[PDB]
């Protein structure tokens, strides 16, 4: 149903870097940190809690990963243009760079979350491949942290994250998510 590719549960994280969250206005940083950004987009985040459930079961994937990605990316919507970023490359909640892949429906639909997704399980499953002797939760992990700075910077398991947009992408993500997992998601 929704666990084909690992329980965001089940994956260690120190959350989001001071990096991160400064700049979103909090005096501290990790894994409280990252559930209390998360809990500020959760409302915006609720209006499109159907759609994010029901790609997740199509897909096989975790709506809370869907919805953590959701929340770093635009929070959830709120810090976009018409869809668009603030550099004009990264469209819709997911923000699908358009630079590399060229974006799917309405900025806030199911196409779009579709896209993203999908993304995301590809980066999974070459992760898979990459590191056949990590667990499938690990592997969840280095997946989340390619959607942002591609497989070739997963060298490691420790270290994935150094690299990505404030050496944290994953770990925040993942906190992020758990939260969202708490909130029926």
């Amino acid at each position: 149903r929704t666990d084909c590719y690992g329980n965001v549960n089940r994956i260690d994280t120190t959350g989001a870097s001071c990096k991160t969250a400064k700049p979103e206005g909090l005096s501290y940083c990790g894994v409280s940190a990252s559930k209390k950004i998360a809990e500020r987009d959760l409302q915006a985040m609720d209006r499109y809690k159907t759609i994010i459930k029901k790609v997740g079961e199509k897909l096989c994937v975790e709506p809370a990963v869907i919805a953590g990605i959701i929340s770093r990316e635009s929070h959830a919507g709120k810090v976009l243009k018409n869809g668009w970023g603030d550099r004009g490359n990264g469209f819709g909640l997911m923000q699908v760079d358009k630079r590399s892949h060229k974006p799917q429906g309405t900025w806030n639909g199911e196409v779009h979350i579709t896209q993203g997704t999908t993304i995301l399980i590809n980066f999974i499953k070459t992760i898979q491949k990459k590191f056949p002797s990590w667990t499938k939760d690990q592997q969840l992990k280095g997946g989340i942290s390619a959607y942002n700075a591609g497989a070739g910077n997963v060298r490691s398991y420790a270290r994935m994250d150094i690299g990505t947009t404030h050496d944290d992408y994953a770990n925040d993500v993942v906190a992020r998510a758990q939260y969202y997992k708490q909130h029926g998601y």
